[PDB]
C-alpha cells in the first residue's frame, strides 16, 4: 500500500494499489477544495475521509452507494455503525434478515461481504447537515465512482432523489440500480427488492451471487 | 391514429398516439438525413421504415431489440420473417421452444406477443450491408429507444458488440440486459438464459410475465 501527500488535513492518504490510476487527479482536486470544506466540523473526521481507499477493487463485483456519510458519527467506512444505532444500516439489516431468514443478530456491516464495496458518494458532510458538502466533493466524487464502476458489474445507489442525476453524471455502461433510501417514508424500502435483483443480474452475467448474510454480526 | 408529413419518402408517417411526444423531433431529424438514406436501395423499403410506430407502447413491458433490419427482405416489423427463413428468428424460435416445451411449429413472430415490442435500433440498412446506415439513424435511434424505455420495464438487447455501450448512451433507469446475438459462434445464443430471466425480472418488478408461446405460428 502506497501513500500520497496533500497540502491540507489529513496531509497523507494511504491507498490500495487498485486506486493508483486516480490518485494524482484526487490530490489535485482535494488541494483545490480542502481548505473550504475543513472550516466546517465534519462527519467523519478528516483523518477518516479516505480510509475506504484501503479496500481492494479487483475482487469487487457490486458497489452499494449512499450519497454521503451519516450526519453524525461517520467512521470513514460507508454505512458502518459500530453500536448499530443508525437507521440506514438497521433497515438494511432487516431487509437482509427477511431475505436470508437470519433473525437473531447484534449488528450488520456492508464492509465485510465478499464482492461488495460499500461507498459514500460525497466523502464528508458538515456535521448534522446531509449533503452539505456536495459542492466540494463534486469532481472527486465523479472521479472515484467512475473508477469503482470500471471494476464492479452492478452499481446499487440508495435514494431516488439523491441519485436522480447519477446516470447522466457517470456516463457509464455499467448496470445501475437506483432504489429507495432506507429511511424512505411509507415503508417503501421494506418492499424494495434491489438486494434480490442484484443477484439475479449477477447470475445472468455469469458472476457469483453476493452472500448478503456475511454482513451479519452476532 | 395521427400522421405527420416529411419532406422525403415515405412522405407521410402514421403513428400511434403513445409516440406523439417524439414525432416533431423525428420529422426534423429525418428531414436532415433522408436524402442520404434514400440514395441506397434499402431493407426494408422506405414505405415500411416506420410501420412499427403503429404499435402502442403503454401496454408494453419488454423491448426485444436488434441493431438493425435483416440485410435483405426486412418487412418493417423487427425480426419478422413471413417465410421463416432468417437465422435470427429461427434461433429465437428454437430458444423459446426449449423454454416453453412447444416442439411443433411452422414459424415465430415477436410482434404478436402481449407486452413485447420487438425493435430495430437503426430503422434501415443499405441492401445486403448490416449497420450501413448507423450514422444516419444515430440521433433518431437514440430518441426512439429512449421513448420506448420510459414505458418498458426490461430492455433486452441482442448482440454484445453491437450494444456494448447502450446503457451509457441511453441514460435510462430501465433494466437492460445485453445477450449474445442469435447467430453468435460456439452455440453462445443457445446457452443464453436471457429470455428465461426476463420473466424472473418482471416478477421482481411486480409485473406479469411474458407468455413467449404466443409468438408461435402453427
Amino acid at each position: 500500500m502506497n501513500s500520497v501527500t496533500v497540502s491540507h488535513a489529513p496531509y497523507t492518504i494511504t491507498y490500495h494499489n487498485d486506486w493508483e490510476p486516480v490518485m494524482s487527479q484526487l490530490v489535485e482536486f482535494y488541494n483545490e477544495v480542502a481548505s473550504w470544506l475543513l472550516r466546517d466540523e465534519t462527519s467523519p473526521i478528516p483523518d477518516k475521509f479516505f480510509i475506504q481507499l484501503k479496500q481492494p477493487l479487483r475482487n469487487k463485483r457490486v458497489c452499494v452507494c449512499g450519497i454521503d456519510p451519516y450526519p453524525k458519527d461517520g467512521t470513514g467506512v460507508p454505512f458502518e455503525s459500530p453500536n448499530f444505532t443508525k437507521k440506514s444500516i438497521k433497515e438494511i439489516a432487516s431487509s437482509i434478515s427477511r431475505l436470508t431468514g437470519v433473525i437473531d443478530y447484534k449488528g450488520y456491516n456492508l464492509n465485510i461481504i465478499d464482492g461488495v464495496i460499500p461507498w459514500n458518494y460525497y466523502l464528508s458532510c458538515k456535521l448534522g447537515e446531509t449533503k452539505s458538502h456536495a459542492i466540494y466533493w463534486d469532481k472527486i466524487s465523479k472521479l472515484l465512482l467512475q473508477h469503482i464502476t470500471k471494476h464492479v458489474s452492478v452499481l446499487y445507489c440508495l435514494g431516488k432523489t439523491d441519485f436522480s442525476n447519477i446516470r447522466a453524471k457517470l456516463e457509464s455502461p455499467v448496470t445501475t440500480i437506483v432504489g429507495y433510501h432506507p429511511a424512505a417514508r411509507d415503508r417503501q424500502f421494506e418492499k424494495d427488492r434491489s438486494f434480490e435483483i442484484i443477484n439475479v443480474l449477477l447470475e445472468l452475467d455469469n458472476k457469483a451471487p453476493i452472500n448478503w448474510a456475511q454482513g451479519f454480526i452476532y
